[PDB]
């Protein structure tokens, strides 16, 4: 399940944010279409544990 693509669609404040919690931006839940990756996606991602 390797991913090869460093792309993201969101404000410059949302990007660094994910960094504060040691989390990328492409791995976060979203569509990366036109700002799809919003706070609702980040807050929901940082909380959602994707490891098991």
């Amino acid at each position: 399940g390797e991913i090869k693509g460093r792309k993201t669609l969101a404000t410059p404040a949302v990007r660094r944010l994910a960094m504060e919690n040691n989390i990328k931006l492409s791995e976060v839940v979203g569509s990366g279409k036109d700002g799809r990756i919003l706070k609702e996606d980040i807050l929901n991602y940082l909380e959602k544990q994707t490891l098991e």
